[PDB]
Parts: structure tokens; C-alpha cells; sequence
């Protein structure tokens, strides 16, 4: 499915209340940033451009693949933001759970046992 639905708008609005830094003040999540991430991550995974899923299974999977390639390629601000996005977004969307910070989101994603090490 592709388009802007209740789950879509809600996903962006939810993460919108998330801090993308060490301290929440004037740098929350935005729609533009989400795209640059979800997109950069999608294309980076050799996945078609029209890949707009909407399932916890899809998010967890996409995040897993990005993790493997993230290491083999090394740690980068670009690859990091992209991954942290798919996570904070997956939980803030598929789980409708608003996280305090992008870091806390990704941390819980892997800490919960979602981001395995394949």
C-alpha cells in the first residue's frame, strides 16, 4: 500500500515529538528527515523506491538488513540516522509508541530482541 493514511499521518505526527539529539529542545523529528532516512535505507538495501510497507515485521526486517550492511560498511552519520529512523519510526508507528529520543528508540528495538545479529 502506498499513500497518506491515518497510520501514515499518525506515524509522522508521533515521531514528530521525538528528539533526534542528545537533548530534546529544538530538534525533533520531521517528515523531511524521515523520508531521507526511509529512502536512503530502502535504496541502500537494493530495495525498490516504491517500498512503503506498514507492518512490524517489515520494519524489523528492514532494520536488520541495514544493520548488517551498516557494520560491513562501517559506522557513519548517514547510515546511523537512516537506521535510527526506521527504528524510532517503526515503534512510533507500528507500535504508536512515542520515544524520548531517536537513540532510546533504536536501543529498545535491539534491547527488546527485535534487531538481532544475523
Amino acid at each position: 500500500g502506498n499513500g497518506q493514511g491515518r497510520d501514515w499521518k499518525m506515524a509522522i505526527k508521533r515521531c514528530s515529538n521525538v528528539a533526534v539529539g542528545v537533548g530534546g529542545k529544538s530538534k525533533k523529528f520531521g517528515e523531511g528527515n524521515f523520508r531521507w532516512a526511509i529512502r536512503m535505507a530502502n535504496v541502500s538495501t537494493g530495495r525498490e523506491p516504491g517500498d512503503i510497507p506498514e507492518t512490524l515485521d517489515q520494519l524489523r526486517l528492514v532494520i536488520c538488513d541495514l544493520q548488517e550492511r551498516r557494520e560491513k560498511f562501517g559506522s557513519s552519520k548517514e547510515i546511523d540516522m537512516a537506521i535510527v529512523t526506521l527504528k524510532v519510526f517503526a515503534v512510533a508507528g507500528l507500535l504508536n509508541m512515542t520515544v524520548s529520543t531517536a537513540a532510546a528508540a533504536e536501543n529498545m528495538y535491539s534491547q527488546m530482541g527485535l534487531d538481532t545479529r544475523p
